[PDB]
C-alpha cells in the first residue's frame, strides 16, 4: 500500500538532502534541487512491499501559512533538526511539534537528528563554542524525542548515508 510521510523542520537542517540521498543513494554536492517536491520509494520491509511517498516542505517562516496544506492524509511525520544546530533542536518543541500536533493530533512522529557526520567535526564544534553551544548529543535527542512523544529517535547523515535507511524503515513500521 501507499504511505504518506511528510518532512518538516527548520530551513537548512538537510531535509531535501535527506530525501534525495535516500531515494537515489547519492548525496547531491552543489546540485541540490530547488523545486519543492514529493518523492517516492518502493521498498520491501518485514515481508510486504510498500510505496513510501515522501513530501518535502519549506521550513522557513515565510511559508508558515502555506506549509500545512501538505498535511492532510499524512500517515507519519518526520521532524528534523540539525545535530549541529541547537536553534533547530530548540525549534522542535518551540515550533514544529506544536505546528504538527495542531493540524494532525494523532499522527505518529519520528524525531530525526541530521548531519551526524558533523557532530565530531573540529571546525563545527569550535564555531558552536563561540556561541557557548554544543552539538546535540544522543541522550539530548532521546530526551527531546520522549518529551514530544515521538515513536522513535533516530540520527543519520545524508552525506555518509549512515543510519539513513533505518529512518524511513522505522517510519514505515510506525504505520
Ligand atoms: N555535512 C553535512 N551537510 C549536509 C547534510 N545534509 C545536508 N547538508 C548540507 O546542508 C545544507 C542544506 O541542506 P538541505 O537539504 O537544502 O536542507 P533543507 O533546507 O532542510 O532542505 C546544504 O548546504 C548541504 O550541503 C549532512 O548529512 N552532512
Ligand atoms: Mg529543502
Amino acid at each position: 500500500q501507499a504511505i504518506k510521510c511528510v518532512v518538516v523542520g527548520d530551513g537548512a537542517v538537510g531535509k531535501t538532502c535527506l530525501l534525495i540521498s535516500y531515494t537515489t543513494n547519492a548525496f547531491p554536492g552543489e546540485y541540490i534541487p530547488t523545486v519543492f517536491d514529493n518523492y517516492s520509494a518502493n521498498v520491501m520491509d518485514d515481508g510486504k512491499p510498500v510505496n513510501l511517498g515522501l513530501w518535502d516542505t519549506a521550513g522557513q517562516e515565510d511559508y508558515d501559512r502555506l506549509r500545512p496544506l501538505s498535511y492532510p492524509q499524512t500517515d507519519v511525520f518526520l521532524i528534523c533538526f540539525s545535530l549541529v544546530s541547537p536553534a533547530s533542536f530548540e525549534n522542535v518543541r518551540a515550533k514544529w511539534y506544536p505546528e504538527v500536533r495542531h493540524h494532525c493530533p494523532n499522527t505518529p512522529i519520528i524525531l530525526v537528528g541530521t548531519k551526524l557526520d558533523l557532530r565530531d567535526d573540529k571546525d563545527t564544534i569550535e564555531k558552536l563554542k563561540e556561541k557557548k553551544l554544543t552539538p546535540i548529543t544522543y541522550p539530548q535527542g532521546l530526551a527531546m524525542a520522549k518529551e514530544i512523544g515521538a515513536v522513535k529517535y533516530l540520527e543519520c547523515s545524508a552525506l555518509t548515508q549512515r543510519g539513513l535507511k533505518t529512518v524511513f524503515d522505522e517510519a514505515i513500521r510506525a504505520v
